[PDB]
């Protein structure tokens, strides 16, 4: 509904991954803002934010909540289509899988940079499987949350988010493959 | 240093837990802002933000980065003392333990509200132990990160944050008590 929204459309997911777009979405949680306000906060130019917002709008991630004649300029106030978004990078989309792997590899550079030694090929595989299991479990429970929103109107989105993590964690805990993957990680990363 | 800062002082931790203070800190990551700017974004009154900032300033969490004569009002620009803060609710401080338990109980109400049935006393204990282990592992690795900041200047704080999670997870994975706690959760929450 409006509190939580699960996204499985590879095209919108791809659009919301962009760095600035992310920051915009994070920002819009505070309240609906205009292209100017976002600009001032993000240290980004108005024209650039305009394009990002346009993209997010076209992706159904944001919408115009109201317009206002701010002096000599009529501006639109944008607000998120949902309080919290949940995505699954493991929806079978080839490009999404490689983005996930691109992200997991960045952290591996960090490990080696920090002095951790290991066989990067094995680690990436173990991280990718664990991450796939985690995304699938989180989508699974966030969907059930999404349909039970009326029963949670009395809770902050932060508490709801953290609750999903626990419920999701309890899920992974019933997955022996996951447990095995978790133990290998403990052996590989030291 | 400036990228990461681990906080073990119960008094500052207590100060940064306040809801609005949290939002302020989250906001200040984008850039240094004045009491007015925060106010407009947070939908909170200027005097109230003033008190929050004062508290955060007194807690060493924020500092004045520069002042500016904005028309008829001289304002201060506040910025975080560190890009990312890490806390440990399990530093032996009695009141902190109960705050942690207050938070874990909120999520249990959410579970029951969502239809999950279980013995709340056991769950709270299992969540608290798992959470204690997790906080201790994260503080442990974030400290090592804190001293190796020079080697990470080329990475975003987001990647660094996610890296700590993985390194921290690999840690918990070597803890058999944790593994057992993790499996009980899988049995308790369904």
């Amino acid at each position: 509904a409006k509190k939580v929204k699960v996204i499985t459309d590879p095209e919108v997911i791809k659009v919301m991954l962009e760095d600035t777009r992310r920051k915009i979405l994070k920002l819009l949680r505070n309240k609906e803002m205009t292209i100017s306000q976002l600009s001032e906060i993000l240290g980004k130019t108005p024209q650039t934010i305009y394009h990002h917002i346009e993209k997010l709008k076209e992706a159904g991630l944001v919408e115009v909540k109201r317009t206002e004649m701010k002096g000599n300029l009529v501006e639109k106030y944008y607000g998120r289509t949902a309080d919290v978004f949940y995505i699954n990078l493991y929806l079978g989309d080839e490009e999404l899988r490689y983005i996930a792997r691109s992200r997991l590899k960045t952290k591996i550079d960090i490990f080696k940079r920090l002095g951790y030694q290991f066989e990067e090929n094995e680690l990436l595989n173990i991280m990718d499987r664990m991450s796939q299991k985690e995304f699938d479990a989180t989508v699974r429970i966030s969907k059930y949350i999404e349909e039970k929103e009326d029963a949670l109107k009395d809770f902050s989105n932060e508490d709801i988010i953290h609750a999903i993590e626990w419920l999701s964690t309890a899920e992974l805990a019933r997955d022996e493959e996951y447990l095995e993957l978790l133990k290998r990680l403990g052996s590989i990363l030291k």
